[PDB]
């Protein structure tokens, strides 16, 4: 029993974290095979950040301008190239701890573990979701750029996020491991603000199914709803629209509990209307939206 | 910025989990050098659990009765003994990934990371606190026994917990790595229950400091109080007494924010008496007590 925000075991990722230094800037790189992946703003000064010309800054760099340190060992950089907003440094040594891995770009609402690191050494691991506004609500201090997010389904690490920056509202923006930002952000010091955040409706529903599975039914009711009537109510609470895709994804959890999806949607509608009236659901006094249907199935009975 | 429930990187502990089977019971073991540590109830059958005589049940066992699996490799048991409620299995192979480590016993209110495992395979990591009633609010399913809790100090893994059982309220109970239970529990199938719990006051105050560091300040006020006055309030709301030692531990946070501990106690007093009036603190509608002062400091530096 119990239900916890659970991250993936981070060991396979720890073995890939290295330190990248350019001039006075130091941040984290991801060492996979003979390539080290890191944010390209490692090559900027603060004066460069307002309008950086990355091709121009990079063409002035030699391989020996990049210091890559893996634990105690210096790695020798033998090549470098830029792909979108990540720098790819070729090193002379393949990472002997390289796991089975792949790069995956994820959709808003998906969750992943974050291995926060500073100076190439891991600091902690925690669970995150990609918000509908393409930010993440993480915990990053200065020096954490290059920290990566990942899932480990079976023995393959699927890398899905690398950290680049904090927006003024305290949320965080990054790229996939091909260097493409999530959302409309740029590796540039401009007036860019995240769109208004919404609640991941499908995840709240999965987490309500999780509450039933662990034996709590107090929030159900005798009512149902059409899909469109549910969405008309949910947008009024800044909930994300629920699509037929989301209805399909919830099917297995519906069958395990015996509660049809739209009946669970009626219960969520009443929770939004009533609040919780002093009770809790899986130990939380708010409706939790950072557990996916997949996450619930992995953790629950 | 940001504040998340954060676990230690679990790699150093992942390399120590093995599968241990005795008959039809299979659970997890902790493999350090040439000894595997696991709960002693692995040797019991279902009817044995009703009233086990572990000394007699172990005399009837011999080395070959213990199948130990380090991934795909079989470890050969060359000896077996008991320390309190954990079974120590001598093996023929020293673990080559044995990290620097200590066995420590933690105090109620202290936090640690749990690496949940099933069949010797790590499946997830999360952060836990030893509750004042000596239980932990974990997330475990059948087969998780032998999962370990740990802190990492510098390079050293401090093992503090081994999972043994779940209680009827869905919370969890276990031993230290020397086999001594946390709390008044026994490794036997009998009627056991968690006692009434209390809130860890020093941890709530630390979390309130974490909220101020992250720009959440609406609960601060002009007032101060005394240890004696506040502890009267603390007793009323089922909060642990705040001691002079707790005020000292909160020293580093009281300076960084320029907010005296008794100054902050006035804020918590008001939150306890009046509630939160629809607002949240670090995204929570209840007062979080599973962050120690150190947890706050380490994450905010
Ligand atoms: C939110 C603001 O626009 C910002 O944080 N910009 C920035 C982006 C990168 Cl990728 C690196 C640095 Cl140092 C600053
Ligand atoms: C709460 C109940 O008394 C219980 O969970 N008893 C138990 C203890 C251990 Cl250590 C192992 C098993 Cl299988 C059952
Ligand atoms: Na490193
Ligand atoms: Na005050």
């Amino acid at each position: 029993s119990g239900f916890r925000k659970m991250a993936f075991p981070s060991g396979k990722v720890e073995g890939c974290m290295v330190q990248v230094t350019c001039g006075t800037t130091t941040l984290n790189g991801l060492w996979l095979d003979d390539v080290v992946y890191c944010p390209r703003h490692v090559i900027c000064t603060s004066e460069d950040m307002l309008n950086p010309n990355y091709e121009d800054l990079l063409i002035r760099k030699s391989n020996h301008n990049f210091l890559v340190q893996a634990g105690n060992v210096q790695l020798r950089v033998i090549g470098h190239s830029m792909q979108n907003c990540v720098l790819k440094l070729k090193v002379d040594t393949a990472n002997p701890k390289t796991p089975k891995y792949k790069f995956v770009r994820i959709q808003p609402g998906q969750t992943f573990s974050v291995l926060a690191c500073y100076n190439g050494s891991p600091s902690g691991v925690y669970q995150c979701a990609m918000r509908p506004n393409f930010t993440i609500k993480g915990s990053f201090l200065n020096g954490s750029c290059g920290s990566v997010g990942f899932n480990i389904d079976y023995d393959c690490v699927s890398f899905c996020y690398m950290h680049h920056m904090e927006l003024p509202t305290g949320v965080h923006a990054g790229t996939d491991l091909e260097g493409n930002f999530y959302g409309p952000f740029v590796d540039r010091q401009t007036a860019q603000a995240a769109g208004t955040d919404t609640t991941i409706t499908v995840n709240v529903l999965a987490w309500l199914y999780a509450a039933v599975i662990n034996g709590d039914r107090w929030f159900l009711n005798r009512f149902t709803t059409t899909l469109n009537d549910f969405n008309l109510v949910a947008m009024k609470y800044n909930y994300e629209p629920l699509t037929q895709d989301h209805v399909d994804i919830l099917g297995p959890l519906s069958a395990q509990t015996g509660i049809a999806v739209l009946d669970m949607c009626a219960s969520l509608k009443e929770l939004l209307q009533n609040g919780m009236n002093g009770r809790t659901i899986l130990g939380s006094a708010l409706l939790e939206d950072e557990f996916t249907p997949f996450d619930v199935v992995r953790q629950c009975s």
